[PDB]
């Protein structure tokens, strides 16, 4: 699968989506600020790198997830998640989450991760697009590029 090979590396985070504005608010557990990804296509898992404020404080994360089939990545961090890489350039990701925690709530999240700058602005559409077909209001947008005062 074409994507999931070329996306090990570095990526920074862009844009966040949610139907729940709090998980990506403030000390939301899907205000994500990525450092990397690694895929371990041989095992097939895969390690996302990243930093969430918590208290506002930088707390780096290393999650871990297998590569199903059909290419769904299921792992753990804050409850359950099936992840999915919706598109790739060799300067842009996007990726749709599904949380699901203890209770069963259940969390949508869009993100676009970039590579670097000069950032595609139809790479932005595709993002805004995808959002909106997940059902997320497009209010509940949040550009993360600017804010990301992380360790790296």
């Amino acid at each position: 699968p074409n994507v999931l090979t070329q996306v090990s590396g570095p990526w920074k985070t862009l844009y966040v989506s949610s139907n729940n504005l709090d998980k990506i608010g403030e000390n939301g557990p899907f205000r994500i600020y990525l450092r990397g990804i690694n895929v371990d296509i041989p095992r097939l898992k895969m390690l996302f790198n990243f930093y969430v404020k918590v208290d506002g404080e930088c707390v780096e994360n290393s999650v871990g997830a297998s590569i199903g089939r059909d290419n769904l990545i299921k792992g753990e961090y804050n409850g359950g998640n099936y992840f999915r890489i919706i598109d790739m350039t060799p300067n842009a990701l996007i990726g749709y989450d599904v949380n699901v925690d203890s209770k069963g709530k259940i969390t949508k999240v869009a993100l676009l991760m970039g590579r670097g700058a000069h950032v595609n602005e139809e790479d932005i559409a595709k993002f805004k697009k995808l959002s909106r077909e997940k059902g997320i209001p497009e209010e509940n947008i949040i550009y993360l590029g600017d804010t990301d005062n992380c360790p790296n």
